[PDB]
């Protein structure tokens, strides 16, 4: 949780949409059940790709403001951000295996 960026409304156009390279962005709210299954599948994967993927959580509940502009309609979605362009976006809940898929499907 330490190798996470902890996105806010505020910060979310500097560290997402201005990063260069590749964001995993998480949606999450305290009340997703779900949201805690991915949460160390989460961290291992910052682990793993530390250096050619960043990983990042937005609290949807302390920033409501950032989710309605990418129409997310549930929790948790991931969106993945190349170049503060979306590249691809995953709703629902997956496995640390799925992820891994889901990332090699966009890192060409």
């Amino acid at each position: 949780s330490d190798k996470i960026i902890h996105l806010t409304d505020d910060s979310f156009d500097t560290d997402v949409l201005k990063a260069d390279g590749a964001i995993l962005v998480d949606f999450w709210a305290e009340w997703c059940g779900h949201c805690k299954m991915i949460a160390p599948i989460l961290d291992e994967i910052a682990d793993e790709y530390q250096g050619k993927l960043t990983v990042a959580k937005l609290n949807i509940d302390q920033n409501p403001g950032t989710a309605p502009k990418y129409g997310i309609r549930g929790i948790p979605t991931l969106l993945l951000f190349k170049n503060g362009e979306v590249a691809a976006t995953k709703v629902g809940a997956l496995s640390k295996g799925q992820l891994k898929e889901f990332l090699d499907a966009n890192l060409a």
